[PDB]
């Protein structure tokens, strides 16, 4: 249900090299200079991967495009940092910047003010004592389906993922719209204006070192939205399993989310990670997760660079340019 | 108030070059096949112009990003063909080779199923009895300002307009969101679903040689829509001066579309895009429309080649894939 693209050596060889040669000549990947840069300097990647991009994104069917080959050395890459704010170590610098480059044939990366300091290229690895919180950073209790940022109007079009290491081969988790099970009086209250989608725990203080007011806003006053959109044929998707709520009182919205999470549970898949492969997730498409695992604490703890990336940065003009948020 | 790069010479030189190959390889700009490439090949574009493209696209301020100095050789061109039908000449077929690769550093071309025979490169050029029409092969009626296709909600991000000739100069008309002079409560209203935009006259059946039931139904039972969206401080616009109008027996609505329209005509400004010149209007910012002209009919006519163009190809998945239309 996913597009995938395996890189021969030499086409990854050629990727980690221009990484590296950006990594050299820019100060971070999250600097205005890079950001601008990113989407041009990616027209010199392996040309088997620009076309697989500009096709892949195209297509109507994907719940993700997946590239599988990016070598990563254990050894320079270094341990696994023991928080996101410590996590820009210079192992996974060239690696940072190869996602960045690899996110720029796709669309306009951007970050949110009030998740990881507003950094654009974000972590996700298992923080100690957050094993069994709702974030990114669990381990042991699974990271239940969502789509990313679900309550708000600016939210990514991809996610982009890739894996810095995964020893254990723990699994992304993924779904599209249950169309071959959705009845029709289902589906047109599910298009309907009737759900309530709150903000995850990654944008509350406690999870950073003004735009949290509208966060809490979001939390606070939730307006009513359609979990669904676009063509019945092929909804988009919006919805958050730990997050989202009918509206008021409103029952026969609350048996279409019943309805809905049962469905998405039993057809949630998997996809592992392999140190080295990217995912882009369609964050329209499809819901996505994490299984549960026993966290390790050791160094060698499984290690994610992310990216949110949007196929058009005016759309949110109003929660401006790179770090999104509004009062 | 627009964008604006001029090539150099062997730039220039260099993507006429590209462009002319592409001519070669591939049978049509309009087939499978050149579509899906024209993104990828736009790519060894020069670098100084795809540079101003990708930037220029970010900027919050730009109409229009415009490019200057496109050799075009009026001998090699031929003469201004007297209809589009008969527009796909062999001289004019590396230019809108050109124009296609241009459009494809801004995102995904399309057409619609009701507007030149579903063609994605379309043709601007008068035609002989249709000088006093409300669409863009008139001459000596004015082509009054207008969001392109602003029924639609699948309307263009981009228009692309690629000079052949302009041998008179006539103006192409602009203008953006008259925000200066909109107070808040006329803004509050045009923000809100009171005004009904029915489709222009090049999507009806005499303008072309199952998708004209959906404009039937856009002109018999438009919906209420609002005139701007998004950001209070730099809105995006969706009207059309001959084909809006405010909500049934909706005074406050009509006066602040009647107050509109008189800023937008005093605020009307000129670009002239003389032979070779390119501009990507941005339809979101920007209304736009044509000068009033005497047309020769002598075979040296002014003529462009014209392209939509999405960032977004998924967004209008209901009307499909590269030519919509709905029922
Ligand atoms: N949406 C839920 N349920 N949890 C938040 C997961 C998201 O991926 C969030 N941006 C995070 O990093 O934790
Ligand atoms: N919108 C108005 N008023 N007229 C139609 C102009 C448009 O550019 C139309 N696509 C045309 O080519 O005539
Ligand atoms: O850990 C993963 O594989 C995905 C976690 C996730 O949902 C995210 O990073 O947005
Ligand atoms: O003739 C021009 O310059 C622009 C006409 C127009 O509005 C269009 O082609 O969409
Ligand atoms: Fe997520
Ligand atoms: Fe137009």
């Amino acid at each position: 249900p996913w597009s995938e693209f395996r890189l021969t050596p030499a086409e990854a060889a050629a990727a980690a090299a221009l990484a590296a040669r950006c990594a050299q000549r820019y100060d971070e990947t999250d600097g205005p200079e890079f950001l601008l840069d990113a989407p041009v300097i990616a027209h010199e990647l392996p040309r088997r991967l620009r076309t697989f991009m500009a096709r892949a994104r195209l297509d109507a069917w994907p719940h993700a495009l997946v590239v599988r080959g990016n070598p990563v050395d254990d050894a320079a890459l270094g341990s696994t940092p023991v928080h996101w704010r410590t996590a820009r170590t210079p192992g996974s610098r060239p690696l940072s910047f190869l996602l960045m480059l690899y996110a720029g044939l796709l669309g306009d990366v951007f970050g949110w003010a009030t998740q990881q300091d507003g950094r654009v290229v974000t972590d996700v690895l298992p923080i100690k004592g957050g094993e069994h919180t709702l974030v990114s950073s669990s381990s042991r209790q699974e990271l239940g389906w969502h789509t990313e940022d679900a309550f708000s109007p600016y939210r990514a079009d991809y996610v982009g993922l890739l894996s810095l290491r995964n020893p254990d081969g723990v699994a992304t988790t993924l779904a599209g719209v249950p169309l071959d099970d959705l009845d029709e009086r289902t589906l047109d209250v599910l298009f309907q204006e009737r759900f309530l989608i709150r903000p995850d725990d990654s944008h509350l203080q406690v999870n950073n070192s003004v735009e949290f007011e509208g966060i809490a806003q979001a939390a606070d006053r939730p307006e009513p939205v359609a979990i669904l959109t676009g063509h019945r044929a092929a909804p988009h998707l919006r919805v958050d399993g730990d997050f989202s709520a009918p509206a008021e009182g409103d029952e026969e919205a609350a048996a279409a989310l019943g309805t809905l999470r049962k469905l998405i549970d039993a057809s949630l898949y998997e996809l592992v990670l392999d140190q080295g492969d990217v995912a882009f997730i369609d964050n329209r498409r499809a819901v996505h997760g994490r299984r549960a695992f026993q966290p390790r604490y050791d160094g060698r703890d499984r290690w994610l660079k992310r990216i949110n990336i949007t196929r058009d940065l005016h759309r949110s003009r109003k929660a401006w340019s790179r770090v999104l948020g509004q009062r």
